[PDB]
């Protein structure tokens, strides 16, 4: 447990519209809450985490899809 | 090296006046610069890290302490 919060916060503001291949990643996640623009972490199978915003239609395709699988 | 970038950031905008000891921290670091601000983050001897900004005097103390120890 860490009594004191202010701690260094994982941020991130970026898109992409070619985004890597669905079979390269393996789940999305979304930024920490303290970030003033939420935005959409996709981790690679390789667990290499990478930031696009929610607002790229890729970026829906790609939740959705791996939402379902 | 990453062709596609744009990753979590390492972020924060924080301070504290009652910070831990010198001998519950173990060095000090600085926020990536993609940060919109520049602060320092300490890391303790839990390998637990903490944000400051410069600005306060302890941090200035604390990173001249640590730079020499």
């Amino acid at each position: 447990m860490s009594p004191y919060g202010s701690d260094t916060t994982p941020c991130c503001f970026a898109y992409l519209s070619l985004a890597l291949p669905r079979a390269h990643v393996k789940e999305y996640f979304y930024t920490s809450s303290k970030c003033s623009n939420l935005a959409v972490v996709f981790v690679t199978r390789r667990n290499r985490q990478v930031c696009a915003n929610p607002e790229k239609k890729w970026v829906q395709e790609y939740i959705n899809y791996l939402e379902m699988s």
